[PDB]
């Protein structure tokens, strides 16, 4: 069967290019796709594309993902995180195609301790969350063969990521400051991509799995504890670090235009039992990307 | 369920560490595994390990893979490519576990033009092939819940590979010589790993899929044409190359201790229809590993 992937160059998209390749005949698009429209600024054009190809499955990894900039341009975000999602949803539903789509925990507020469930009420704390909410609701109302994967703290080894930015700091600096009161599970693009591939093959066989899912690596940590592991990992690999002092700091002390939740924890029991898949502890995925970065035959 | 992977540090193994992680609880071993035996020099010890854990699925990516050295030490190869495969097979069969195992086209002779099929007769041209034959036959006779994936020209982006070795040459040299009369499909460790993960999930549900499979990327090329693509890819990415002259050369003109087949072509229709998976053209996988190597955020 035919699979159409939008957002092929993103973190998750680049991993989907790999994961979806054996599952069906993959057509991978992004914004610059010359010979096919992959620019979510043209909701009608991504519809046309979806009519032009007729896919059995659409995997959407494109989005407006700069949360802070979104506050300054809620319009463009709306277009990318909702308008084009509806346009692709309705078109998907013209042909009975499945639509796979990623969302975010920014759809919930904040209240430490408890992991959010799919049955929990939503009240988006910032713009990103809002437009993405509009996006999943739109998918929900226009295209019943869907899989929405709500995720959080996504990283990949290709391209910039938290680990790397922190490592640049740790090379160039002696003391460093990082949030220790935001809680979640760093989730690999590898894990996302692979789970998607399997979930597609179930859904084709069991249409009842359609719906909304929480999808993250297991466990929970904070940015400061995440950074500590990265530091330690790098010390263990022989990366010399200028860094001598690592201090934990509250969220508030340093500005971000759009608010971040203190509680990005997500319960993923729904996904685990509906797909019979395992979601490994967050550390595995991070240590693996760190090794790949450190043992770079080159 | 529990998955046990031997050969976790190899090309295919490193990709299996990722691909198998959502499929079940993964225990990943290699030779140096301190707290568990993963050294195929101790066939009884890998048996013990397999009894110590009781897996539902065993994925074996460990092997003696230095074909030329094998001619000088057919004994050690036998141990790694057959003896330990039988020991793990018989133990697998004590508990009804599935055994997944990789083999090679070196199991066939040579006769250009036609792709080898699973129903074709085998006559191994070198030691590697022989011990690996002993390995699959042993698996075949001792453990009926098996999946043998015969593959060829395997590469990964981590660690040394043909692309890289060639690129080192192309940086340091002006003229280069490479075989143009050996035919096959370079097959990515990514493709291998992902197909394995899916094939496991079918086999658990449809035990009749058990058996021997040809598994390679589609198409066919030669080392010289493969190297040309790598050169071109790198020229397209801005890698400056000293290389000015690229000459095709026959196999014979330059020595290898163990013989290489002129015909590594493999027909993979069996795998495609039994698993309902797609096997993409070899170029995709190579261009992707090249991009990852070239766009190395670092
Ligand atoms: N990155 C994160 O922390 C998280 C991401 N997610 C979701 O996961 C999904 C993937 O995220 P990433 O891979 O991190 O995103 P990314 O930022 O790496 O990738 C963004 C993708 O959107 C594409 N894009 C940008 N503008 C576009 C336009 N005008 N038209 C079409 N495509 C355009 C980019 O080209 C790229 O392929 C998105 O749904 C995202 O909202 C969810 C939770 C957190
Ligand atoms: N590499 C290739 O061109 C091809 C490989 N294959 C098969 O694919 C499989 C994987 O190949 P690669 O990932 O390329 O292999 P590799 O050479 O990258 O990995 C070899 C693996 O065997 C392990 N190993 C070596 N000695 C061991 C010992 N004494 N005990 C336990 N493990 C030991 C290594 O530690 C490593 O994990 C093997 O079955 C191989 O024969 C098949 C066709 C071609
Ligand atoms: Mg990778």
């Amino acid at each position: 069967m035919n699979i159409l992937l939008f957002g092929k160059t993103g973190q998750v998209g680049w991993e989907l290019q790999r994961s979806l390749a054996p599952v069906g005949n993959l057509i991978a698009l992004d914004v610059h796709s010359k010979e096919f429209c992959g620019d979510f600024s043209n909701p009608k054009g991504v519809a046309e594309t979806v009519r032009k190809l007729r896919p059995d499955v659409i995997v959407n990894a494109a989005a407006h993902t700069a949360v802070d900039k979104a506050e300054s341009e809620p319009e463009l975000a709306q277009l990318l995180n909702a308008t084009s999602v509806e346009a692709i949803a309705k078109a998907a539903n013209e042909t009975g195609a499945w639509v796979v789509h990623y969302s975010t925990d920014y759809v919930f507020p904040g209240t430490g301790d408890i992991p959010w469930q799919e049955t929990d009420a939503t009240s988006p704390l910032n713009v990103y969350g809002k437009t993405k909410l509009a996006g999943e609701k739109a998918l929900q109302d226009n295209c019943p063969k869907h899989l929405i994967f709500r995720t959080s703290w996504v990283y990949a080894g290709k391209g910039n990521n938290f680990a790397k930015t922190m490592l640049r700091l740790a090379k160039e600096r002696q003391t460093l400051s990082v949030i220790n009161d935001q809680y979640g599970a760093p989730t690999g693009a590898e894990l996302l991509a692979d789970c998607t591939a399997h979930a597609i093959r179930v859904a084709l066989n069991k249409p009842e799995v359609a719906g909304l899912y929480h999808l993250v690596a297991g466990g929970t940590t904070t940015w400061h504890d995440y950074a500590a592991l990265v530091f330690d990992e790098a010390r263990k690999a022989g990366i010399t670090l200028a860094l001598t002092e690592l201090n934990a700091v509250p969220t508030s002390a340093y500005p971000t235009p759009a608010s971040r939740p203190g509680n990005s924890r997500l319960n993923t029991e729904k996904f685990q039992r509906n797909f019979d898949l395992i979601l490994p502890q967050w550390e595995l995925g991070v240590k693996r990307m760190l090794t790949e970065m450190f043992t770079t035959t080159t």
